[PDB]
């Protein structure tokens, strides 16, 4: 029970999901590097498969310091802590991998990491992500007359809601752990995600038509209590950000290697079916009232321009 003030130092993380799953692997690459790096001792406690929750109730214990010090976190599940954030990985913000790639690897992102960490308390370590996210839905859904009051479960970030009623959706935010029942039920009639969680999850279960609109690649922050984060020592704090850093580029090369293999992996095994959005880049010109909106009412309009 005996730790040290700030015998050994423990640091709590959650994933929702198994081994098997690029961010569980993104926070044991993160584990295995403070500890290859830190001249020092500290035990880690990766409490796995969802045990502690989902990413919403993640937040909150970051925000409040204690239950668990560090996970990962999509942005728009940020959104009552940090309003700018879910700007990080918009629909239709990204025009492909090598975009997507270019903003990273800059620090264009930077005064996002800083209202988190003001505002929420919340320390960006570094990022991972680089899936692809598709609509998933019980039938197909190919065409704008099929889009057309589409229910579907989005994210809390107001920009999701806002994103899909403009394409004329009728979007719903449920929780994640609550998606396959609201399927399976017939609540709603799909949602969107990318491949990786897709399979992990099984819900190619519930949902096995995907829909090929690739209206999100994931920017996926690896994240620290911004309480545990500034009690650690300061040469652990360093190494904790050059740990996060790495993990975060061996995540994102991770996931985004693997997207279309695994969606190949499910049509093999006649998991999924797989199709176009006819007309799909008319979606582009429908959002970008939205992004812009948002943006604006957030101030970050001269960060968005850079972006694009
Ligand atoms: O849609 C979601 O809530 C989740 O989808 C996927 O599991 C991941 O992108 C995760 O970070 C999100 O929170």
């Amino acid at each position: 029970h005996h730790h040290h003030h700030h015998m050994e130092t423990v640091l709590r993380g959650a994933s929702m999901f198994d081994e098997e799953h690029a961010f569980t692997k993104t926070l044991r690459k993160f584990e295995e590097l403070v500890d290859e790096k830190y001249d020092g001792d500290v035990t880690f406690d990766l409490r796995l498969n969802g045990e502690l929750g989902v990413e919403s109730d993640y937040v909150t214990f970051l925000n409040q310091g204690v239950a668990i010090d560090y996970t990962i976190l999509a942005p728009s599940n940020m959104a009552k802590f940090a309003p700018s954030i879910p700007l990080m990985d918009m629909p239709f913000l990204f025009r492909d991998l090598d975009h997507w790639n270019a903003v990273l690897s800059s620090d264009v992102l930077a005064p996002l990491e800083d209202e988190l960490l003001e505002k929420a308390d919340i320390k960006i370590v570094g990022y991972t992500g680089g899936g692809t996210r598709n609509l998933l839905s019980k039938q197909p859904v190919v065409t704008f007359d099929d889009l057309k009051g589409h229910k579907m479960r989005v994210m809390g970030a107001p920009i999701q809601a806002q994103i899909f009623q403009a394409l004329t959706a009728a979007p719903s935010a449920i929780a994640y752990n609550e998606v396959y029942n609201a399927i399976q039920t017939g609540v709603i009639a799909g949602f969107e995600n990318e491949a990786a969680s897709i399979q992990n999850l099984k819900f190619y279960e519930v949902a096995p038509n995907l829909t090929l609109t690739r209206h999100s690649i994931t920017v996926r922050p690896i994240v620290m209590s911004g309480k545990t984060f500034n009690s650690l020592p300061a040469d652990l704090q360093a190494v904790v950000l050059e740990a996060g850093e790495e993990a975060g580029a061996y995540g994102r090369e991770l996931e985004s290697r693997e997207d279309g293999v695994k969606l190949q992996e499910m049509v093999d095994a006649g998991q999924l079916t797989v199709s176009e959005f006819e007309n799909r880049d008319k979606m582009l010109e429908m959002v970008k009232p939205v992004q812009d909106a948002y943006a604006a009412e957030i101030g970050a309009s001269d960060l968005l321009e850079a972006v694009r």
